[PDB]
């Protein structure tokens, strides 16, 4: 009997719900309070709906308490009987508000220093005798002290964006909040800081022939000495001299945020012409060899959605003609992965025929956040009218797929495959992928998902509007403490707080957001999160307590398009 | 009725206390459960110690509940009748692997950055056309941009020290842990880096004569381009060109650091040898000039703490005699400050006849750490055992005067005198000091007395052993919510964290302690916590809210010379 909530608050004009487990499909009483946390009295009777089983998730049975209507902020609990639910608070931006200071001090926590930044000066480019400069840039995760452009290059459909999407969602942070005169103005200083020393570092991340390096691996060592341009594959971490970056392997993206950089009225170490050129050349120049740079030499939608952000924003900078033809080329191709197939519509293809259908653990919103950035600085009504209707359909498809089945907490749903087994719809990714092993929480693209939807409101229908809203609540509700664990995942708030591996002295570090839950390790249609069986083998934990820094850039976005709507 | 309790925990092998806020002077039934807090089964019964009014402190009425003697590990919670207690965690060095991460990522976070720091590359010298570099270091408070050896400078029995006391704190705490199996590898490694850092700074900071600078003050303007090298005085910050820093004004420490950091087998970004000069010369030109450099032009206890330290660490470096001897010396001056009255013995005076005690905000521990490190090199037996006696005096007389009245909570009391008032025996400082306004929170305090206890140890009778376990946990259980504002002053931590200034942007910062709890604003016998007269009043709401680097450093020695002890 758990009354759970979001750990953190609700928006006062917001979609708001907790969701009941207990052990039966139907109670006597079927009402909730809304309680009054100072004065302990009633506000407000709420209806439960009900649902129970989900999948095949052990904990219990499942259902939903809306209380969306009631705007009237303060402090709430909901009671049951005898049961309550942790407080929380309705307030406006109250997410942005209570966390956006300590994500930020999060990144400054994180960011490459002392022996490993020394040594990152001089950093081996694997099978040469040659040297890169490539200090600054944050450490990937609580126990990677390695930096990244994106991994699991290998694999082809799983490439996340990493150091470049950090960098790029705050410099996308700071546009939103440009002009917004309730974000403070030491605030928008504290995010320039951090996106202009991402900025430095992917600008030195540029070998001087136009790529970029893909990753700073040092194999999980945290030896100075290991650290070593390089990709690698399997869990073993093989290193291997193919570090050119490709428009998915982080290099589009990496694209994006320097010609974003660029338009600052302020630089970092390096200057906006700097940074603009780095922009221009890594782009012609990946335009030129991308294919031979690329695993499997076929670029796939991480490439489309990658590159036409990439294109979207060098037009923004330098208002030149040719990079507006050619956002409208990679445009035309990404609305090419819009697929039907015979038993789900518009969802998203990585494979050209349809056949693998598009899901990533991290960054599952940008095939309609580039699109919209596309849509942003497309003026031919043709065009825009064109793929307004793409981004509409993925969005209906969003909602669809995700309302299918029994779904008392919102979770966005996606269609998954692997290598050997049949298209399905799912909560999770799948974790019988091309990796051979990788999988783990998808926090990340709850709030990439989030981020989504907060920023499509512009091109879509107000038809729509409405339930994306609650979506995209319901996602972020997840990562802060609305999800069957009773656990918030970011660091320093809510309750029940994940730690990874302390007694090797790899913290979380508060602001943070970690891995987050995931299907089961035995079970794919149950759920996990550090599960007894797998809890202490350290060759499988690092799926569920670690933290990673795509969950809090993306968390970041999130909390910032949600004070933007509100 | 609240059972306040520490929100984090108590050592298996350590003083256990509780205390009751409620109405009355006695109860009913006289006892209280100790209760298992995943099986809800009572472990053992608890009697209450009767108390009720402590000084004129207006939230009721106090009660003490040891449980010390029970020692089984696990988590816990306290029920009275309907009430209970927040749970709380009983483990070996609980603080130490629950907290010194979060505030280690506390000063990452806080390390001068962006703008200001590219603008600290060149800093007006005050009434010169002369720049320094002295880029580094740590952001000083959750309101302040500025970097600080030390202020109050004018007051001169006020003196804190600033950014030399957190490189000496952490210094001395990897000197600690050297060796201690249970203090992670990547943890040590942490600590250097953070170290190094504030060595580099430093070392920056002295002026090519020998002196360093006091502050790098920019009036509190959060502008770049009014960061200057100066002191200041008053509330309003006026500027003046006194910025060379004698021993007491920050520069004693200072030397200290930097001749603990040339010992590193690891340096910074300047080499060990670079340290150990900038010790030698700027103490031997402090030899020289320290009194021009004092307001007063009198050494007064600061002072000699603060060169007793320098010239210990001095020697252990070189082992040049010369050192040894300077050491003697300013022991010998030191041992002169413990004086008796004729109401209490062996309290600490800040002037030389005894009329002004000593009491201090921040560095109250300092006299007996001095003492002791000086009692650690000191082979000499006749100067050690007179010095012996004087360090064991002192502790005695910590002890004495803090239960000397009705004191459930343990707070370590002191002796006070203001500007308008006589020598009493007080929790909290004389407000009316020769600041004129400055008055703030004792976290730093509690945590300095702590951390003297811990360290003392080795050179402490066993009959004087327990009571200071018990005072030094009793002054860190209030810093983590043992106090009557059911308050963890700890960030990210406990319960009921409070911000500083957030409507402007000025957030506190998770694994930071703010200032704390002070003596009532109209009335120095009450107690106050942003009380609502004077919350919202930004020229008073500082005092309590607001995080200052100090309290942090403080508490990372304390939790370190716990896990020490245990």
């Amino acid at each position: 009997m758990l009354l759970l909530t979001n750990h953190i608050g609700y928006e006062t004009q917001g979609p708001k719900q907790a969701v009941l487990l207990c052990g039966q499909t139907q109670l006597m009483d079927d009402c909730v309070l809304l309680v009054c946390a100072r004065s302990h009295q009633t506000v407000a009777k709420l209806a439960i709906e009900w649902h129970g089983k989900v999948d095949n998730w052990h904990q219990g049975q499942f259902h939903r308490i809306d209380f969306s209507d009631f705007t009237t902020p303060g402090d709430y609990y909901l009671r049951l009987e005898h049961t309550h639910s942790a407080t929380f608070t309705i307030a406006r931006g109250v997410l942005m508000q209570r966390t956006f200071s300590d994500v930020l001090h999060y990144f400054k926590s994180q960011r490459c220093s002392g022996q490993f930044d020394q040594q990152d000066k001089q950093v081996p480019l694997l099978s040469t005798s040659t040297t890169a400069d490539v200090h600054g840039g944050w450490y990937d995760a609580s126990g990677d002290v390695s930096k990244y452009l994106s991994h699991l290059s290998y694999a082809n459909y799983l490439n996340p964006q990493q150091t470049p999407l950090v960098v790029w969602n705050m410099l996308k942070g700071l546009a939103v909040l440009q002009h917004h005169s309730g974000f403070a103005s030491f605030s928008r200083t504290r995010l320039k800081d951090e996106a202009l020393f991402g900025a430095d570092f992917l600008r030195r991340m540029q070998n001087s022939e136009g790529f970029f390096y893909m990753t700073v691996f040092d194999k999980w060592s945290k030896d100075t000495k290991q650290r070593e341009i390089c990709a690698y594959a399997t869990q073993q971490g093989h290193k291997s001299d193919d570090y050119q970056a490709g428009f998915r392997q982080g290099g589009g993206m990496a694209i994006a945020a320097l010609a974003a950089a660029a338009r600052l009225d302020t630089h970092g170490e390096f200057t906006q012409a700097d940074y603009l050129q780095a922009a221009e050349n890594g782009y012609w120049h990946l335009k030129e060899h991308n294919l031979a740079y690329l695993n499997d030499g076929v670029e796939n939608i991480i490439d489309e959605y990658c590159a036409l952000l990439a294109c979207c924003e060098l037009y923004r900078t330098t208002e030149n003609d040719q990079y507006l033809a050619q956002a409208r080329e990679w445009a035309q191709r990404l609305a090419k992965r819009q697929c039907s197939d015979e038993q789900i519509a518009h969802y998203w293809s990585a494979t050209s025929n349809g056949e693998r259908p598009y899901f990533h653990a991290s960054d599952a919103g940008l095939p309609v956040i580039a699109l919209c950035e596309y849509l942003n600085i497309e003026t031919d009504t043709a065009n825009y009218a064109q793929l307004q209707r793409v981004v509409e359909q993925a969005c209906q498809f969003e909602l669809a797929i995700t309302q299918q089945v029994s779904n008392p907490f919102g979770y966005p749903r996606q269609y998954v495959k692997g290598v050997e087994s049949a298209k399905r719809t799912s909560f999770f990714i799948a974790q019988d992928n091309e990796s051979g092993y990788w999988w783990q929480g998808e926090n990340a693209r709850l709030a990439s998902l989030a981020s989504m939807a907060y920023l499509a409101q512009p091109h879509l229908s107000t038809a729509i509007a409405k339930p994306l809203e609650q979506w995209s609540q319901n996602a972020l509700n997840w990562i802060v403490g609305l999800n069957p664990y009773n656990m918030c995942m970011l660091d320093g708030h809510g309750h029940n707080n994940p730690d990874y591996l302390p007694h090797l002295g790899f913290f979380n570090a508060k602001g943070g957001v970690c891995n987050g839950i995931t299907a089961g390790f035995d079970d794919p249609r149950d759920i996990a999160f550090n599960p007894a069986g797998q809890k202490d083998d350290m060759l499988q934990n690092w799926r569920w307590g670690e933290q990673w820094i795509p969950h809090g850039a993306w968390y970041l976005l999130a909390i910032i398009s949600q004070f933007a709507h509100f």
